[PDB]
DNA sequence: TATTCCAAACGTTAAAACCTTTAGGAGAAGTAAAACAAAAAAAAATTTAATTAAATGG
């Protein structure tokens, strides 16, 4: 009851809603974290594309593309192996090196969440994917910790307040 | 001792395909009636003998 609950998937007018309702799903905190990670890594991909003097392999949503093979291509970042070796990439701006090296399993679960889009109607098959507890509690919570570490260090790297989420 | 990924079996959720149940139309044998013609059986009429009714007659 508390807060603004008027935003419901019954967004028609009294009779027309009485006839049919908007397509909708169940939202829960864990899928919300999945979405946060998703949007933030979309932002990260956009910034890479912007400062890149080469293509951005992390920007292709095709099928045969697999985060596994791309990871195998690029590999763990030197000063932090949990990250990825984006330091060697080619930027039109001066290479910041390690600065652009996100974690590993975070990107894995990001890609698996992304490949959801093929059939959104099977929403639950990936609704929670990134932050799933499939112990695994430690694994996924520390993955969230690593992701938010990347988020904050990026934000500080460009003066962005951590509160802009 | 204890990693590290790299590969690999397994479960579960959708898609797709498949069998199902019912519904509408299509001939198809089966029953039946339509009709056909002999056969049998009944009916109809026939003719004589017998009977009686009546006139002729001991």
């Amino acid at each position: 009851e508390s807060g603004q609950s008027v935003d419901v998937c019954n967004e028609l007018e009294y009779p027309w809603k009485l006839i049919t309702a908007n397509n909708c799903i169940v939202s829960t905190d864990e899928s919300r974290q999945s979405q946060y990670i998703y949007r933030t890594f979309l932002l990260y991909n956009t910034v890479l594309t912007a400062i890149l003097k080469q293509n951005n392999p992390f920007d292709v949503i095709a099928e045969n593309t697999s985060i596994s093979i791309i990871v195998r291509n690029l590999g763990s970042c030197p000063n932090n192996k949990d990250r990825v070796k984006c330091c060697d990439l080619n930027y039109g701006g001066v290479p910041p090196g390690h600065v652009m090296c996100p974690p590993r399993e975070i990107t894995k679960k990001f890609f698996h969440y992304a490949k959801w889009v093929r059939n959104p109607n099977k929403y639950k098959r990936y609704s929670e994917l990134i932050a799933r507890q499939s112990h695994a509690r430690d694994v996924s919570q520390l993955h969230l910790l690593d992701w938010e570490n990347f988020m904050g260090e990026f934000s500080s790297y460009f003066g962005l307040h951590a509160h802009n989420v």
